[PDB]
């Protein structure tokens, strides 16, 4: 089976936090954060390691936060390929408010990545063997230009590492310019940004997907389409996998969990189907990240 | 096409209203309301006019909030068979948070009904001819025994009049008890209620739907997931229809739009799948607009094709 | 002692209801509403009653929900005289979220006045008695002129009926236009639309108060500051009142039950001193509408 | 005008940051922060910069946050007096929704201390001269024992130091605890904690203010009213000052900025009046404004003139 990497170029140390109430001006008292892993390619790992498999989570880290990033991951025996950054490795915010048992999630950039910070994250990237499977996942920090991505993304493909994109706004498009995308993850917000129109008729989805199938952007394209599970398209194939008629509890890490199922699949030369089933399983399963038995009982429904 | 009627026990003449905030304890400056139908019935009856049908909607009306209501229903040709309440139609409200985009509603119980007034309601209901279609949805308001409800259904199924249900809580449970339901159409909570117990496994759902259609209480159990569609059951079918990808901006409706459509192709005999497609087009219809506009008959058509 | 009556030009009856939580789009499940009296001269009556006093409601009244009103304050034995209108009396909505302890608040105008039932109700304000007191209190309901409700006032003065006017907007300034007001009760953002410009120095609110006296608009200007008080000025004095440092947890009623003290004060030609404390503490008894011992209490107090 | 000092033993560097909307469950998009120091002592010695004063703060300042920290402070010249610690410095969140203009702020605990770092801090602290004033003011940190704080407490007043406290909880009390604290300035809900009761009845605030002055516990008990002012009580005075009728549109800062102002006034020896005017002035000159501004100069200058 090929090694899987990931690629996080804003990871962050996230504080889990409990208050009583949400209400805006005054002081929010909230208790000692619990710290999470931050980061599309570092849960994207995360969520691999639950399902039995193992993907190295490659990410800039800066001071204490960083240090802390790496010691959570190290503790789940998520293999880590770190690049020292000079900014320290910045911190989201997820608070639980206990008398609404709602949860608010406070989405601040990853730290800033200077050229030299960059250059050193594509080094590690290429040492990546041949065959080789990348997910880049996440945003773009700051102090990186999009069209370095599309350079990563052009350099590590013509070393043969079958790269996986998950991300939104520019960063998607630049992520996709170069082509050849081994598989993309878009919601259907993310499809929308990245074709450039609001897709408002039944088959909209559908359709923008096939384009960039066609266009050759990505030979596979997997549009995640939340409680209505994922529409994947090949250039053989178009199937919409919707997940059982459960729950869900929560919508955190819902993505990840999906592009790291999807990602081993991909790794054991799964079908489209099988791919976008397991996607959905995962994805769903951490509605309610992914567990190995939440997914593979969601899973084993879908297979049925 | 039989003819098609509904029975809201609980009907309202809701405000829609819009404030440029939300936020506690402070005077929330609300504008001139909007009022539009309230109710499950009135609004399937309504989903059904916008859908090309014709379905006539049964309720107390009372008050000047009950004639608006009737009025409401006038404008939109929706036809009518009401008994005069002593207690006035209430009002629900609904909210749009201008600075938020979001909508809230506040939906309280309905007006009182005497015991006349139901045996008035329940006597329009029994000039329902046989073979006819009544759906019963809505809340069960203050003043109705929950035997009532069902002495009604009993009452009308006795002469032929085909019933389907969309209720909640011991409504449903009572609606359903009586047994021969053509078709209900529960939503995820409400089945969980129904059933009582948990939905929490894959098949979870099905089976709920299964037991219910395999005791005899409904023909047609139509659970609908929300933005996953709806999974119908039959004694020789499970299928789910999920809705196309296009992302919802509201909910109100949904519902009422969905069995609207259902009652319109259980009315022309159309299949299970076929039923609950048009019921996932129409509710899904529904969720493209905020407000109360309900599904319309060009995106239920849409929406319908495309699932098709 | 001098008769007191109020008059409501947008009456309501208001549903209280519960619900356990407040977010946005689901039905959010209310409890059977408590019907309560709505309106501004309506509350100052209520206030008053509670004060020991007595007032006269003068308000339009349609449908089974004017008759609901009119009921609700028969069974708290304020008098009333009522004007039937064509138009329902409409309902604004009070929510208590109970997971939160959060009162809302929707307030929708007031139903509709056409101009024959405006012009009853100016006929029921005539038959006030020379040197009685009319307190004008709350929003100006769809169909009313702002002229009309000058017009009521010049009327109403021009028969020795000694006018209080709660108002805000441009209701504010038309009851105010003909100038020769008994009292006026804006709050800070009234006060500040009606001399239409922001009060942020200072002595903003002293200033404008005391130009309203000046122009001769009103005898007595009342800025209600909530937490701090209020302002009173006369064509001889200038005072601050604060309520005692307690609580406050709920505004609920504060600006009526400030107004019918007030009313009662005026109408026992109580000192401007007298008016004010007074005014504060019902006004602050009803953030514990102000109940008599809670006044008297916090009255006391400001009185020590 | 004799030295001052502040000590934050539970500094942080809190993140400012924008996001359109709030709602739970989806990703809030919050704008890159805007650093701000965080911590009672620090913003009491940066109100004391602002009104034209020096106080040096004194903390525990950790890693790049603790760096930044230092640096926010240099950057607006306020004296510094850092013991680096291990565990890095803590970020509070402050989030403003475009929306509606409200400001979330999101306080979770300062970093530990461990037992040398707080030794080092007591060190800073025990180099102070006599006569000099030390404000204590915030939370109380992870790994230091109440009487850790009481014991340094008690060093300082023993070497003549003048201690002001501005503390919650356990913290507040511990500090009291030892006694002859120049000046406490407790809000509502602190006084009530500390007094262990509810203060319902109008009179409540004074005497219960007058019970902390009477015990020895403090000299000068300022108890904070938000927008009522302040309550000032003394062994000779209680003077109550309400702020000029001007909106507040944020009370961040307001409780430090006074603390700050009211710290100046004692070491001028003001009168009980005059500095609890100060300190109204300073506090409601810092609700002027949203964001982390504290008191103006000119604001509380123009307040206080007013107040006077
Ligand atoms: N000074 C103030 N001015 C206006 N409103 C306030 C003030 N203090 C508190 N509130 C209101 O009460 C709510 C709860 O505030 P709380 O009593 O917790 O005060 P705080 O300033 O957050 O905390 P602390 O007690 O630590 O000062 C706030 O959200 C705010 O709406
Ligand atoms: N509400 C839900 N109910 C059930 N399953 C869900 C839900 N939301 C997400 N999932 C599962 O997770 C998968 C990925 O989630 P979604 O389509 O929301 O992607 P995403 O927006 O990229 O996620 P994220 O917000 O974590 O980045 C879905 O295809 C589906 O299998
Ligand atoms: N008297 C008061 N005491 C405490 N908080 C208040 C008071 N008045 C207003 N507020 C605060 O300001 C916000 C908006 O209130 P607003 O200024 O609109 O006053 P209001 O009492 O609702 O309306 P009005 O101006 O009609 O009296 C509310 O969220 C509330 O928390
Ligand atoms: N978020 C959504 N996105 C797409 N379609 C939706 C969504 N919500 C509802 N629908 C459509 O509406 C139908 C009925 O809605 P739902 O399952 O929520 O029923 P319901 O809860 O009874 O509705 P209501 O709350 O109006 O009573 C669904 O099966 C689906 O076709
Ligand atoms: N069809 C739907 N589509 C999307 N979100 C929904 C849907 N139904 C419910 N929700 C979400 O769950 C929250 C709680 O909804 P709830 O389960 O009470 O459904 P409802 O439609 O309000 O009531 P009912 O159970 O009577 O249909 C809603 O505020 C909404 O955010
Ligand atoms: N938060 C509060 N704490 C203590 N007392 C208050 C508070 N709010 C109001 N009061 C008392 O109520 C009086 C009137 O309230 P306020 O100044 O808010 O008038 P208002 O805005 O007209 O009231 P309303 O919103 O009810 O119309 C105040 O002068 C004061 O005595
Ligand atoms: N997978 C999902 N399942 C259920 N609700 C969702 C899902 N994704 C989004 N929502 C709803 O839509 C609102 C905004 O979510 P949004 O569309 O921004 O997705 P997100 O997951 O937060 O972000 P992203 O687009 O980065 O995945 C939230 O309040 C949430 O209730
Ligand atoms: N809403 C307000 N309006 C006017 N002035 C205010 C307001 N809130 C606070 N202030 C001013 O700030 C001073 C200190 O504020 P407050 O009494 O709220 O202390 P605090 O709760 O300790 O502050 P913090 O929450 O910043 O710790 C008040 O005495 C007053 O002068
Ligand atoms: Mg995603
Ligand atoms: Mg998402
Ligand atoms: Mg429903
Ligand atoms: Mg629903
Ligand atoms: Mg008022
Ligand atoms: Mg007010
Ligand atoms: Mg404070
Ligand atoms: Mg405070």
């Amino acid at each position: 089976m090929v090694r899987i990497y990931t690629l996080t170029l804003a990871p962050s140390l996230d504080s889990a936090t409990i208050t009583p109430q949400i209400y805006p001006e005054g002081k929010l008292r909230c208790t000692a954060p619990v710290f999470e892993p931050g980061g599309g390619g570092i849960n994207v790992a995360r969520a691999i390691a639950h399902l039995g498999g193992s993907a190295t989570a490659i990410f800039p880290a800066g001071g204490a936060t960083g240090e802390h990033l790496v010691s959570l991951l190290a503790d789940e025996n998520v293999p880590v390929a770190t690049v020292e950054a000079k900014d320290w490795t910045r911190q989201n915010l997820h608070v639980h408010v206990e008398a609404s048992g709602e949860q608010y999630r406070f989405v601040m950039p990853g730290a800033a990545l200077n050229e030299d910070e960059f250059r050193q994250l594509e080094e590690q990237v290429l040492e990546i063997e041949s065959g080789a499977i990348l997910v880049i996942s996440g945003s773009l920090p700051p102090g990186v230009k999009l069209e370095k991505l599309t350079q990563l993304i052009s350099a590590a493909q013509k070393q043969g590492i079958r790269c996986i994109v998950d991300s939104s706004g520019e960063a998607l498009s630049a992520a996709l310019a170069i082509g050849n995308i081994e598989l993309v993850k878009p919601n259907q917000k993310e499809l929308s940004a990245l074709v450039n129109r609001e897709l408002t008729q039944p088959d909209d989805v559908r359709k923008a997907a096939q384009e960039i199938v066609n266009s050759g952007k990505a030979k596979r394209v997997v549009v995640s389409l939340g409680p209505q599970g994922a529409l994947g398209v090949d250039s053989e194939n178009c199937i919409q996998v919707v997940p059982p008629p459960v729950k869900s509890q929560s919508t955190v890490g819902a993505g990840d969990s999906m592009v790291g199922a999807m990602t081993l699949k991909l790794a054991e030369n799964a079908s489209l189907e099988e791919m976008v089933r397991f996607g959905v399983a995962a994805g769903s399963a951490a509605t309610l990240l992914c567990s190995h038995d939440d997914t593979q009982k969601i899973y084993a429904y879908l297979s049925r």
